[PDB]
């Protein structure tokens, strides 16, 4: 397959190229990422469609991520920077600013105010700590809701959300009072209150927390999903296990 | 001439893209601007001569205005703002912290001192009066200059002047005090002064002028242009009547 | 001429350093462009900062932002202190045209005040009054009497554009009356400065147009115009061979 | 030695000149400082390398710190600032504002958004205080990690922690439990927890105390760092001797 596309390279017409590209794996163009020439690069990535593009940029060292924000032409650049999880485009950005400040201020000119909001949040944080790692994509939700409402308002929270199987609970304040699984509203009847079902006593990461710990939480609670809060008790992001496997 | 284009585009050559692009009217343009895709707009206005490039923008809608000053690159932005007549440059400035007062003011920041200086002060009228629509880029001169001197004056003033057929006159404190047509100046004597061919009866409008009623007035005395005063009765700009006619 | 070349094969700063101290800028000037990188690296090295801002200000806006940027960065803070305000503002924009990063680091350089000088200036066209215009003027109040003014003068000489003459404001600011030097001189130590000076002063916008700065100039036979702004305060003056060199 | 540096300055050539610069002390080339010109100071600064450029500005009058962040190259800037302990940089930032208002707003710019984030926390507080003082760059840990765990950890917190041999103890809302040296690590069973060799009676000071007092605490208990807690007792910085022998 990795000569597939090679051949499909080679061929020069897109079109038998983009049908093979809309079935790679990322992972599978991860792995043959660093046999391609500037010119394969950049016409895989001139139409790789868009959410792909954005997942292997997420999964290169922070020197191919710079390099390739600076590859790609610039109509396909709002896309990709739209289409990066909150997380992974302050690292993409990170590792951009520490070649080139300027471009770094370029990018973020480029995003959506509010996309610039969240991620000017984030990287503001030690990357080796819980705020450096987490993502606001999360689904938080009320005391008073019914599970009926949440899910209904799961499946639009959806398209958006890093993971939907744990669902968070804040109060007025946004401070965080409970935690509660998706199985947990699929056992439980669909007009009980949340506040039966959610968890009251849970496990918090503060955004100054180191990695390693979350790790070492993440290890002994085995959880996949952590919540991270900030100084006033509010939940303001979760770290997903995958992300601290990459710590390793 | 619409295949013109779309051959050019095709092709990736900027040979006959750059050959189109000098010779196309920015109306024509404007005409088949939205049977364009992204790499498409890129392209053009990457390509277009910056007066052209500029002249698109001024016609877009504010949101494609904002829009557009976003996926330009950089280099082509403080072209194309400095490019803008002041009274067009302020509402896309406008257009843009509608939706992204962050990079409103990032903008702001390319733009040279005076004309930062000239575009703020536009930017604190009402879009829908007569400040809303006025431009600072107008000729006046005094009383005692001569046919010879305002012509010789017109000849220097002209590349930035929005129009020179109409010469507003103003005294010491440089409120106003007459008008003269540049078919008055040439029609009289090279040593005539100004004083004796003005007409000192001036239809003026103040900054707080409803736009509704710079029509009506524009449309009586049938005048292109019309002058705005502030309220110690000091010229500051003038309203033409085409940003008249495109308030529909 | 070449007694600037025998500076040269000297290879020397006392050598190259006597004759920069007795040459006058406009002979600098004039063999401008008889000089190489090299040459005029060399002489801007260690030519006396007040004729090395000197030359600067003579420049082609396309040269002095090449100027700008050959110098030693050590020189740069001490030539654009140098420069009057009027000048400075010219040079600067001269570098903006070219590259506005350079203009915002030039600028970086600058003392706090000297900056907030120049910025206001740089707001103003270049060519009508405020962009001609430089704030370095002499401004006193209305009871002081000549010795007084004088003893002002003695230490306002050192920066201010001119002393020739002094311009009268009020609690506030706005021009109230114009003086001469001259008339300082002829007049009594003890005489207040509101009998002495013209109460009846022409003035110019800071948006008036420089030709008409160049007519009044002409019409009244000033050599010094003073601008104000739209509140009636004293801004700034304009001086004739600035006015000139609009030709 | 220190004579053969004025050798290089004089030999007007670079490489005679970065092999002195490479192995003078940072003291060295501070007691020297004033013998030293413009055009000396620039080179010096041109050349020496970065760590030992950012301990010479550290060690400078605040006048002279606020000069030379104005002299040197602003490619050199950005490495300085990055450089600079943050207690400094913050020390450094105030001189400047203290000075030159508009260019210690640029100065921030230029920082990169933790180390603002940062900076701007410790701006906050008088500088007379152990706020003034401290530095977040302290190693924090859990009381239930092994022994075997923090020496693991301390091996990637190092080059950035002002001082890795006093490890402090927080809980899971940060605020401040106990404390350990480094030796008292090495001595004790890889597998002992934290908790059982942590001394609990923690001397401390809070945020606003006085500097003397800071001394007067340091002189008694005969330690060479002590931590900084906010009014719920939450860690947010360590202050060293070095910072408190400074204050003759
Ligand atoms: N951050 C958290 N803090 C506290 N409790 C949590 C947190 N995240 C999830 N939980 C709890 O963990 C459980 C979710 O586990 P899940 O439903 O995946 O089943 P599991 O992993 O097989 O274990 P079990 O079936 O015993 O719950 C729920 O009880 C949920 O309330
Ligand atoms: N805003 C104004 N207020 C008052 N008077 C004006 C104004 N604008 C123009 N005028 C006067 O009206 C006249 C119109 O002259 P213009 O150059 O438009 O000639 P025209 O319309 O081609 O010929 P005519 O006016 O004789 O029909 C000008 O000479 C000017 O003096
Ligand atoms: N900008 C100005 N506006 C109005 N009056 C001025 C201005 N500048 C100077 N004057 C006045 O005009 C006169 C010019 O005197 P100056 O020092 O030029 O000697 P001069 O050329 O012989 O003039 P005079 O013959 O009037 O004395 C002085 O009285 C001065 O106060
Ligand atoms: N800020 C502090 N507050 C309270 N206790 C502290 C603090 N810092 C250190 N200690 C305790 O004081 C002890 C002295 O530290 P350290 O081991 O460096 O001492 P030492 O001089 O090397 O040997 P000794 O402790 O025998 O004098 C540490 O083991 C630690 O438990
Ligand atoms: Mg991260
Ligand atoms: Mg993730
Ligand atoms: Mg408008
Ligand atoms: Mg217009
Ligand atoms: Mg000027
Ligand atoms: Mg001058
Ligand atoms: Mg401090
Ligand atoms: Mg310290």
């Amino acid at each position: 397959l990795a000569v597939s596309l090679q051949e499909a390279l080679q061929e020069g017409d897109t079109r038998a190229l983009r049908e093979v590209l809309e079935e790679i794996h990322p992972q599978d163009l991860l792995a043959l990422w660093d046999e391609l020439k500037g010119e394969h690069r950049y016409v895989v990535l001139t139409l790789l469609p868009k959410a792909k593009a954005a997942e292997v940029l997420s999964h290169l060292s922070p020197e191919e991520q710079a390099e390739y924000l600076k590859t790609l032409p610039p109509w396909r650049l709002r896309e990709i920077l739209e289409e990066l999880s909150l997380d992974d485009l302050a690292d993409a950005l990170q590792a951009v600013r520490k070649e080139d400040p300027a471009y770094f201020q370029r990018l973020k000119d480029l995003l959506d105010p509010r996309t610039r909001a969240e991620v000017e949040a984030l990287a503001r944080y030690e990357e080796d700590e819980a705020g450096g790692l987490m993502t606001p994509e999360y689904v938080a939700v009320r005391e008073g809701m019914t599970v009926e409402e949440v899910l209904r308002f799961l499946r639009r929270a959806a398209p958006d959300a890093e993971t939907i199987y744990y669902i968070y609970v804040v109060d007025e304040k946004g401070r965080l009072k409970g935690v509660l699984s998706l199985r947990d509203l699929i056992v439980a009847d669909p007009r009980t209150r949340v506040a039966e079902i959610m968890n009251p006593k849970v496990v918090y990461v503060r955004t100054d927390t180191d990695q390693e710990e979350v790790a070492r939480l993440m290890a002994d609670y085995d959880f996949t999903v952590l919540p991270v809060v900030d100084e006033e008790g509010r939940l303001v992001g979760i770290v997903t296990v995958d992300d601290v496997l990459d710590v390793l």
